[PDB]
Formats: structure tokens, C-alpha cells, sequence
């Protein structure tokens, strides 16, 4: 029960000890795997809210090299007072950025997790309101996007207290897309945002009804109703996709902003929720090229592609949709390093992230991964992560799944 | 209990209960999935139990559960075990399990044709060359001048674990590979250790390119020995591109028949070690895999210098835009030369359409997501979104230790 893992494309062999650390459960048993299960799975009583904190405030003192010190034994009281007394407890501004640089670096579905020590925390757990959210919201926006220069961060807002007073970001991303159902029944826009663009037309967003109209944002503060907001333009980097060696793609009339920015998770630190955490990195290109643009439940242009490459679409076995995959995810790449907007591709980022796995495994003993979506959706096998045998678990500090608001709120 | 699945691009969701009927182990737990982990003499004692559950599957199918000839058959074999410690299957009960145990293979796409298995009972075969005589037929059989055919040929089963029949090859038709002295490798590097065991028991390498393996073959137990497949019986295909007429001069060719020949077959606790089964290719297999895997062929370098890409950066996709006219003209060989091949959208779709029909007459589908999605283009696929359950059914086919590692030699 100390794992091996193998590298079949280089017999490179690593053990895996820290997964004896993990807590949480996978959804899996002895007799079924669910590995392939998109996701598995009301306040925390009084109880089981001190020994998660005491494992997080064991496992930061370690960090520091201060374990079973006065400092570690002295902040353990006085938790355990705190909580004893106002049954929660607030985190050191030292333990909040702790906690949220390793809930990155534990998210076992992440490819670029190398970068998880270099997280820029934005302490909003001061905010009040949606206005303030807001401008917390667009600050983080103008520091993360850095005229191209992408930065990595999150912002964080106050911890759910009894669930009645949830901080909630309700776009799925900050910046995303608007989608609206057509009259003759197919869609304009973004068909993965159809409900978020009608919740935000069916509550005042007069929608431009474009292909490519950035969706305002639906702030929910203290439990409130949400409040729309429009992000200032001058605040949204976007990137025209056009094509190295063929003009015609400029034609196609394609964008895609370039901070890719999740605002729909929870981020759970030694027991405490924080429902509203919205964090950016940069993208890597299949994001936008083959999931984005070639889903067939999303702007599904490969039909498009394929027919301007003039490519022999009566059988499949041509391979026009694999022809016109690799040159949409080549477009996409050569528009945004073309526009100085920093982006990676598959081949970079899992050869970084098999390189950020031995260095877990040397230095932590282990780094839990989900090979099904860490193996980017194209070009698979001559990536270097398909050849790697990944163990996954589940270890806190962690993100977290979390239900849709609007499925949830008090109206 | 039971269990459901989603399909993220069509909101289908299926339920499974055949899970339950569920024995062996999976490998994972509550707290670790080991899902992406390649590789997670039997007694009196635990045989008979076996035995009756196959029985009782059995006779469930052919609408005969609890009848007299059940019954008898359940006494006959009970008796035949505390009398002989073994027992026999029948000729029907063979077929079936064959069957089964391909229709159990959760890692294998193709199963939509699971009950069109031809099946070859080899049980009466006493020496290697008896069953180098059974290959050549099999062989014979399933290529059909290009028109394949689905076929198994089931040597004796395990007796005391002394005596058993293995045929020493992966594959039955397989590339020679040669590590040279100066660190290069000729032929297929997948093949080299075998080959190495060919030359030392006598093969006389033509130290070639694409030579034929010799079959080595282990019949009750004795030293394996070796044969040479008729040439006129290896039907193979020149790999031309249907645009790029130097795609001819790289010299490429490859076998029409994939033929897996080191897996053991397990029906009602009787473990079959030599059971060489063969289908026929996703087109993938050969120009992913064999041709692109930089452990094995590793073209290309070849093939993206010949189309004059940029190579210098990796986010010119070179690698992925060579990768798909390798595995066009693949496709392209194949057709011209009416030798059957499925390309791996025409497979993938048909896999949904088998997996869906499963869950409506059996109550589910076991199926490995690492190994269902194919190794490029793999989320323009339909099973890319698809969820699925994986789970161990009996009967099964198993991996088996390479018969050198263990053998004891006679001399
Ligand atoms: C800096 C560059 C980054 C890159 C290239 C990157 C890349 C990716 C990719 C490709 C995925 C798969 C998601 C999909 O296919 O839709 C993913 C998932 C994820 N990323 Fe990273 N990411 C980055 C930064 C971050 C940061 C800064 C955080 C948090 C602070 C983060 C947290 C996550 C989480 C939690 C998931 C999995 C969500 C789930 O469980 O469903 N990532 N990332
Ligand atoms: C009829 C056409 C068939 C096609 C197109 C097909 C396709 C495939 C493919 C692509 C794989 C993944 C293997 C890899 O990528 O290395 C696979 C796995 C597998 N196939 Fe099929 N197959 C076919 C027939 C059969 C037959 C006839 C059998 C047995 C009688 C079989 C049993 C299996 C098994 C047991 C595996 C899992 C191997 C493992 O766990 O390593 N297949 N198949
Ligand atoms: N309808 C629904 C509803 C619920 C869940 C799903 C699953 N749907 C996949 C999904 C959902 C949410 C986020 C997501 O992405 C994660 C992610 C996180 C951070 C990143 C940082 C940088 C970067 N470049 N990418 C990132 C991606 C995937 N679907
Ligand atoms: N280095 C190592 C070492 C140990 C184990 C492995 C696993 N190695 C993958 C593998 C091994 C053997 C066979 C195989 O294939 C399965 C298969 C079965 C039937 C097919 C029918 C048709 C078709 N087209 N393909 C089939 C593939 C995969 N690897
Ligand atoms: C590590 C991983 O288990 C291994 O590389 C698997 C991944 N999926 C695969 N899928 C198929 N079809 N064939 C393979 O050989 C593999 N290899
Ligand atoms: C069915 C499956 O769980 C689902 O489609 C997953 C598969 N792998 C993925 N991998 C990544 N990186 N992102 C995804 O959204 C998904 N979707
Ligand atoms: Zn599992």
C-alpha cells in the first residue's frame, strides 16, 4: 500500500506515499470503478469543524518547519477557543494564501499545476456588498490580464456562515460568452450559456444578441438577490483567431477572450467554505480550439472548417474533422502569441506537468491526478501524460463542485 | 441498487444494475481510483462455486434456469470436480463463455460484435506443431482475402499449472525489432526481447525492417518451439497516402490481421492460457500507436520533415498535423486494398449505439473510458463524453505473465 506509479513510454518508476494522507472519498469501491463520472458526491456543525481544522493547521506548521512549536500549539488554542466559543473561526492571512495555493496545487484534474506556488491571493473576505464584489471582481480582472501578460490569481470572499448569507458568483466564468436560442431552433452565440443568458435577459441585461457578447456579471452578496454588472471592454483582452497560412480564416469572424477566469467552485480550507472564489490562469489552446469551437453542444464549427479547406466530407473515414481540428487548434495558438497573450499548448503543458509530477513525488512523495482529464481531447497518445499511470484522491485543501444558485436561492 | 450514467453531449442518462452481478476486484477504493493503472492452480476448494454461477449464467441465456437438464449438468460437474479436480466444458458452453468474455471486455471498443465470434476448439491438441497447425487455420479463416472475420482458438486449459499451453508471442503476426550496437533500433522496438528469444532458439533473422515473427509455441508444459507462418497466409498492406506521393518511398507497410495471442480466458474457473483471438484494426491501433508512438516506429519526425512544417516550435502543431495523414493513409491502404479496417469515429459511434442497447437488455455495459477514447481527436468522438462504469465480469480474459519469466526449462 506504498503505490507505484509507471511511465510506460520511459519505465520511469515513482511512489506514492501521500496519498496515505488523503481524507475525503473517490466514489469508486473495490467492486466499480467511477473514474469517468464527471462528478461524484447544511452548515458544519460545531463538532466536525475542529479536528479539520487542527489537520490544516498541523499540515501549515509543517510547512514552516515549526511543528510542535509554541507558535503551532498557541494557534491550535486558539482555534479551538474560537471555535468553541463563535462555532467558526477566521483564518491568518498567512494560512488564507496557504490554503489557497495548495487547494491548487491538490486539484488532481489540473495539467498546470507547476505554476500552483505562484498564486496571487486577493483578500476580499472584507466585502459587503455586489458593488464591492464588483470592483474587487474587476480588479482582479485588470492584475490577472496584465495587458497579455497573464498572472495567476484568486479572489476571495467572506466564508459561508449558515448558508442563508452565501457569497456567490453566479456566471460559470467571469468572462464568458452570451448564447440565445434562434427562432428556426438552432442557437447564436455560445450554446453552453443559453440559461445564463436568459437568467441575465430575464433580469434586465439588454443583450446585444451577437456571437461573441461578453455576458454581464451576476454578483450575489451576503444571500441577496444578484446584481448585474457590465465589465468595462477596456478590462476584456480578446484575441482575433486568425489562420498562419490561410487567409480565409480571418473571414470566419472568430474571437475568444483571453483570461480564462472560473467563478462557480468552492474553496474549502480547514473546514471553512468559500463560495465565491472566482480564480484565472491563461489557457491552453485545446480549451478554446477543440472544446470551445469544435464541441458539437458549443460553436461547433468544424462542419465550417472544413468545408472552406475544401476536404472531402461525404466519409468519415477521410479524417476532415481531424484535418480541420489540428489547423482550428494551430489558428488559435498563432492569434494569441501573435497578440503577445499568453497561452500553451498541449504538447508544452504535459510535458510540464509530468515534470511537476516527478517533482511532487520527489518532494512531497506524490501528486494525485485525474488522467482522464489531464490526457488533453486531442492528439492523446503523443502527449506524454497518456504513457503515465496517475493515482487520484482526494486531499483538502481543495475546489469543489457546487450547485447552480438559481437552483438554490431564496428568491 | 442502482447506478447511473450521463452523456454530457445528449443528456442521455442510462442505469445500470448488472454491476451488482459483479465478483472480481477493480483495484480501486473509497479513498483512491487506480483507473488510469495499466495491470491492477486453482483448488477443489474454490472451483465448484465457479462452476455453478457459469452454469447458472449459462443456462439463464438459453431460457433452461433450473430445469432438469440444469440440474444434471450442475450434479455432472460437481462430481466430475471432487472426482477428477477438474472438469470439462461442452462444446455449447465453450462458445458461449468465448462470447461472454469478449462481450465482458471493458476496455474493448469493438464489441458490438461480440455474438458474431467464430469459435475453434483446440482442446484435443497435444503438440506445438498440432498447434501450429490450429494458427495456420485460424490465420486462414479469419483473413479471408481481406474480408476478416472474427475468430478464437482455445488450446487445453490449465491442469496443475505444469503443464500448460502458451503461445509465446504477443501477437500471432508481429514485426521483428533489433537493437543495433551503435543504440539504434531496426524494425518494430515493441518486438526486440521477443526477437532476441526467436534468435536464440534458432531463428534465422532476415534483420529486416517488417520481418515476420516466428510463432514460438508451448504445448503441455515442454520448451516452446518455433514456426514460420506460410508467407502466403500473412496478408499485408502498403501504406501509400491518397495526396502525397513520397508517402510510399518511407517503405511503410503493416499486417492485415490483429491477432492477440498472450491473454488468458477464464470461464467458470477453468483458466485457458492459450486462447489467440483476432478481430480486425481501428485504424488508430496501426497509425497512432504502432506508426507515432515515439516507444515504437516514430515516424513523425520522417513525415513532418517530408510536408516541410515548422518543427522548430511545438505549437505548430507539427506533430499533430502529421499524425493525421499518417493514419489517412492508413485508412486509404486499407480500403484500396479492401482489407476490412474501421476508422475510429465509425467505431466509437458504433460502441454508443452497443453500450446503449446493453443497458436496455442486459442492464449495463462495463467499459474503461482510459481505453474506450481513442488516442487522438479523442473529444470529437461521442464517447469522449460519455460516462461509463467499469467493472469485472466472469467469464473474462486476463493478463498473463510472459511465459519466459516463469517457464522451467526442460533442455
Ligand atoms: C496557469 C495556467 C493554468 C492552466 C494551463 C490550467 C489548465 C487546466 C485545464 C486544461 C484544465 C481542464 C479543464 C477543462 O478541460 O475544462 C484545468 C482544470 C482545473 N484547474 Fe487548472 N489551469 C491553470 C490554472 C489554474 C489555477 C490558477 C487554478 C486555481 C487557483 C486552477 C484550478 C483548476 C481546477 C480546480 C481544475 C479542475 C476543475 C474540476 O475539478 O472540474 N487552475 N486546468
Ligand atoms: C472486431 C473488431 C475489433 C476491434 C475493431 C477491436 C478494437 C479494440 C481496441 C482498439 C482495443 C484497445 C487496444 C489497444 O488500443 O491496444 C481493444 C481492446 C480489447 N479487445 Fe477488442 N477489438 C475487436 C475485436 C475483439 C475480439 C474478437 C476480442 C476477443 C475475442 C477482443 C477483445 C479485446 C480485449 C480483451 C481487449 C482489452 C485488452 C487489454 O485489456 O489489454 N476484441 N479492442
Ligand atoms: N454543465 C456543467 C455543470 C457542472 C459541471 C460541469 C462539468 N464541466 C466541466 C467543467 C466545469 C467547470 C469548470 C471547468 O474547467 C475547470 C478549469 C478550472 C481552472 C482553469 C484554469 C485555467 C484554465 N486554462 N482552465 C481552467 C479550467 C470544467 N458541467
Ligand atoms: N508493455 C506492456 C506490458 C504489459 C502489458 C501491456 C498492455 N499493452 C496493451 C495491450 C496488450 C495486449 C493486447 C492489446 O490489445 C488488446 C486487443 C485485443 C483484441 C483486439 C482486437 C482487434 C483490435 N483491432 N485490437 C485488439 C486489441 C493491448 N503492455
Ligand atoms: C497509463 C495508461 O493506463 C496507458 O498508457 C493506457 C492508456 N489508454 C490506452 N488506451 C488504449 N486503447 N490502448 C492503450 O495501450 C492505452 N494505454
Ligand atoms: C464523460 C467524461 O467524464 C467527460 O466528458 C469529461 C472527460 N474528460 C474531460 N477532460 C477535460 N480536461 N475536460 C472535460 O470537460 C472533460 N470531460
Ligand atoms: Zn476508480
Amino acid at each position: 500500500r506504498f503505490l507505484k506509479v509507471k511511465n510506460w513510454e520511459t519505465d520511469v518508476v515513482l511512489t506514492d506515499t501521500l496519498h496515505l494522507k488523503s481524507t475525503l472519498e473517490t466514489g469508486c469501491t473495490e467492486h466499480i470503478c467511477m473514474g469517468s463520472i464527471m462528478l461524484p458526491s447544511d452548515v458544519r456543525t460545531k463538532d466536525q469543524l475542529f479536528p479539520l481544522a487542527k489537520e490544516f493547521l498541523d499540515q501549515y506548521y509543517s510547512s514552516i518547519k515549526r511543528f510542535g512549536s509554541k507558535a503551532h500549539m498557541d494557534r491550535l488554542e486558539e482555534v479551538n477557543k474560537e471555535i468553541e466559543s463563535t462555532s467558526t473561526y477566521q483564518l491568518k492571512d498567512t494560512e488564507l494564501i496557504y490554503g489557497a495555493k495548495h487547494a491548487w496545487r491538490n486539484a488532481s484534474r489540473c495539467v498546470g499545476r507547476i505554476q500552483w506556488s505562484k498564486l496571487q491571493v486577493f483578500d476580499a473576505r472584507d466585502c459587503t456588498t455586489a458593488h464591492g464584489m464588483f470592483n474587487y471582481i474587476c480588479n482582479h480582472v485588470k492584475y490577472a490580464t496584465n495587458k497579455g501578460n497573464l498572472r495567476s490569481a484568486i479572489t476571495i470572499f467572506p466564508q459561508r456562515t449558515d448558508g442563508k448569507h452565501d457569497f456567490r458568483v453566479w456566471n460559470s466564468q467571469l468572462i464568458r460568452y452570451a448564447g440565445y436560442k434562434q427562432p428556426d431552433g438552432s442557437t447564436l452565440g455560445d450554446p453552453a450559456n443559453v440559461q445564463f443568458t436568459e437568467i441575465c435577459i430575464q433580469q434586465g441585461w439588454k443583450a446585444p444578441r451577437g456571437r461573441f457578447d461578453v455576458l454581464p456579471l451576476l454578483l450575489q452578496a451576503n444571500g441577496n438577490d444578484p446584481e448585474l454588472f457590465q465589465i468595462p471592454p477596456e478590462l476584456v483582452l480578446e484575441v482575433p483567431i486568425r489562420h498562419p497560412k490561410f487567409d480565409w480564416f480571418k473571414d470566419l469572424g472568430l474571437k475568444w477572450y483571453g483570461l480564462p477566469a472560473v467563478s462557480n467552485m468552492l474553496l474549502e480550507i480547514g473546514g471553512l467554505e468559500f463560495s465565491a472564489c472566482p480564480f484565472s490562469g491563461w489557457y491552453m489552446g485545446t480549451e478554446i480550439g477543440v472544446r470551445d469551437y469544435c464541441d458539437n453542444s458549443r460553436y461547433n464549427i468544424l462542419e465550417e472548417v472544413a468545408k472552406k479547406m475544401d476536404l472531402d466530407m461525404r466519409k468519415t473515414s477521410s479524417l476532415w474533422k481531424d484535418q480541420a481540428l489540428v489547423e482550428i487548434n494551430i489558428a488559435v495558438l498563432y492569434s494569441f502569441q501573435s497578440d503577445k497573450v499568453t497561452i500553451v499548448d498541449h504538447h508544452s503543458a504535459t510535458e510540464s506537468f509530468i515534470k511537476h509530477m516527478e517533482n511532487e513525488y520527489r518532494c512531497r512523495g506524490g501528486c494525485p491526478a485525474d488522467w482522464v482529464w489531464i490526457v488533453p481531447p486531442m492528439s492523446g497518445s503523443i502527449t506524454p501524460v497518456f504513457h503515465q499511470e496517475m493515482l487520484n484522491y482526494r486531499l483538502t485543501p481543495s475546489f469543489e463542485y457546487q450547485p447552480d444558485p438559481w437552483n438554490t436561492h431564496v428568491w
